[PDB]
């Protein structure tokens, strides 16, 4: 899957 | 405006 | 030293 | 409504 | 001084 | 065990 950072504030990491 | 990440700790997003 | 972001969740900054 | 703190980690506030 | 928690979201501590 | 909040900043929960 893809590694991403996004804004939720804090910058959060996710793997979708 | 410009999209930026900066350190505040957590990494924070801002649009200046 | 090196500037890095890592995942701890939130994205955190460190200088090692 | 009710004022509450809960654990999400960090302690988060909510008003339900 | 006084110890307090407040909402900034996360619950944050301060001493005023 | 005991439920506690402490300051780490954010207020964090722990069970010791
Ligand atoms: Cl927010
Ligand atoms: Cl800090
Ligand atoms: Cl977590
Ligand atoms: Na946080």
């Amino acid at each position: 899957a893809y590694l991403l950072f996004y804004v939720e504030a804090k910058v959060a990491a996710a793997v979708k």
